[PDB]
């Protein structure tokens, strides 16, 4: 196994407080002789699936709660068991946000709301609207100012605005089948950004470091930020103040509020050191002070501590953009979601694409698993048990039908013709339970990238696997079939997806084999 024992490596996002987090990780080596090493690699969010899923990795990652879903789900994070007594200790909110099929995948660290911050000395009273900064811009450059610079290149920056007159990720009622993405809401914001770009109030190249940079050289009036942030601006010397988001259209900025949490490595072999560690060094009066001090947390999940914090007014601040927003779902496709939603707010920016194409591109790269999760399900289900589900597809879900009946009718003839091979093919493994299952992604991965990319192969691969649906139903594993759904969908969409985007997901199959 990779993961070196009797020691922690920590991995923690670098706009954290991950010196303060060091500082922890030293009197807990102090007390327990076991070396924790802190590290904040770059786009460690991406890095960690990749390096878990082949036993490698920190012993604890630290991200927001949104990207743990995804992990768990992908079995790289060990379940946390604290007791009742440590679980009072840390506010049930911050518990939900790190539950993940019923299960604690996570420690919550803290609750985090990106707010309007400003510069009290150039902007007295911060915009109530947005809709107010563009004249405001117009004064401040007057003065050789900007009214607001804020990270362009990460869309939980600007997902306050697009989600404000009505744009989601997932509704909430996590009905996966509703993606607000490229809805009037989402349109409406994310064009008011292009608008303020296009009017020069907000350069598109601006990403995190100009942006702070500005704000604590005093160049603009205000940016948009999360608690993480206010140290460097101590440090500057603005007078700054921390406050609501402006209104959009008369609605709130709906910032995606965040829980930051540690999660421990399935593939460690110190999760009880880890454990340790978590709930007795960083959970704690003292340890979430060292942290915090370092770079703030926001509202620490822990009770105790919270309440010192809480009498903050930059806390209460972010409280209140937190309440106005909503809690990130951490379903597995929320990296897809937020992928799909960089790219297009970067070149709805850029003007690589009108905002309607670049939300367009990001509801499918968004919807893009579930909806070929539906059609791969049912088609194997239906081609195993000779009948077609009876559940109607979603309100969205004209796609979903036309593109399994564009499989059925091709994937008949692939099936058909491709009989003995698939015979051949299938008697070569043992295919015989649940455990096969996960052996075929990598043999059926393996087989799917050596060849060219074309719609033809990926029906192959999906009647390959409606071929073994058959065969796993012949045999009374019936329950391996959603598996098989599952890990034929993945292997699809991870190596596919750019492909799949730009194809127009599964209406681009349809239009292929019309
Ligand atoms: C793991 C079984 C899978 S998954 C899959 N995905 C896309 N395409 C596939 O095959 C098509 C025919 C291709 O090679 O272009 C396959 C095959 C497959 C099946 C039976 C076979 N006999 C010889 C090769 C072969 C390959
Ligand atoms: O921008 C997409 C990004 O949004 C969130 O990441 C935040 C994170 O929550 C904050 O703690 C801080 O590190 O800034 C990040 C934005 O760069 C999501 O948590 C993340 O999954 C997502 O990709």
């Amino acid at each position: 196994m990779k993961i070196e024992e009797g020691k922690l490596v920590i991995w923690i996002n670098g706009d954290k407080g991950y010196n303060g987090l060091a500082e922890v990780g030293k009197k807990f080596e102090k007390d327990t002789g076991i070396k924790v090493t802190v590290e904040h690699p770059d786009k460690l969010e991406e890095k960690f699936p990749q390096v878990a899923a082949t036993g490698d990795g920190p012993d604890i990652i630290f991200w927001a709660h949104d990207r743990f879903g995804g992990y768990a789900q992908s079995g790289l994070l060990a379940e946390i068991t604290p007791d009742k007594a440590f679980q009072d200790k840390l506010y049930p909110f911050t518990w939900d946000a790190v539950r993940y099929n019923g299960k604690l995948i996570a420690y919550p660290i803290a609750v985090e709301a990106l707010s309007l911050i400003y510069n009290k000395d150039l902007l007295p009273n911060p915009p109530k609207t947005w809709e107010e900064i563009p004249a405001l811009d117009k004064e401040l450059k007057a003065k050789g100012k900007s009214a607001l610079m804020f990270n362009l290149q990460e869309p939980y920056f600007t997902w306050p605005l697009i989600a404000a007159d009505g744009g989601y990720a997932f509704k909430y009622a996590y009905d996966i089948k509703d993606v607000g993405v490229d809805n009037a809401g989402a349109k409406a914001g994310l064009t008011f950004l292009v608008d303020l770009i296009k009017n020069k109030h907000m350069n598109a190249d601006t990403d995190y470091s100009i942006a702070e940079a500005a704000f604590n050289k005093g160049e603009t009036a205000m940016t948009i930020n999360g608690p993480w942030a206010w140290s460097n601006i101590d440090t500057s010397a603005v007078n700054y103040g921390v406050t609501v988001l402006p209104t959009f259209k008369g609605q709130p900025s709906k910032p995606f509020v965040g829980v930051l949490s540690a999660g421990i490595n399935a593939a460690s072999p110190n999760k009880e050191l880890a454990k340790e560690f978590l709930e007795n060094y960083l959970l704690t009066d003292e340890g979430l002070e060292a942290v915090n001090k370092d770079k703030p947390l926001g509202a620490v999940a822990l009770k105790s501590y919270e309440e010192e914090l809480a009498k903050d007014p930059r806390i209460a601040a972010t409280m209140e953009n937190a309440q106005k927003g909503e809690i990130m779902p951490n379903i597995p496709q929320m990296s897809a979601f937020w992928y799909a939603v960089r790219t297009a707010v970067i070149n709805a920016a850029s003007g690589r694409q009108t905002v309607d194409e670049a939300l367009k591109d990001a509801q499918t790269g968004s919807e893009l698993y579930r909806q070929s999760l539906e059609i791969i399900s049912r088609y194997l289900r239906e081609q195993a048990t000779g009948a077609a589900d009876t559940a109607p597809m979603g309100a969205s879900g004209a796609t979903s039908r036309k593109a399994l009946e564009t499989l059925r009718r091709v994937g008949d003839g692939v099936q058909r013709n491709h009989e003995t091979a698939f015979q051949g093919m299938l008697r070569k493994l043992d295919i015989k339970n649940e455990d096969d299952v996960k052996s075929l992604s990598r043999v059926m991965i393996h087989v799917f990238s050596d060849g060219v990319t074309n719609w033809g192969r990926i029906v192959t691969l999906i009647s390959f696997g409606a071929f073994v649906a058959k065969h796993l139903k012949t045999i009374n594993q019936e329950s391996c079939i959603e598996p098989l759904a599952e890990s034929i969908t993945d292997v699809l969409v991870r190596t596919k997806r750019d492909w799949l985007v730009k194809q127009r997901g599964w209406d681009g199959f349809v239009e292929f084999f019309h």
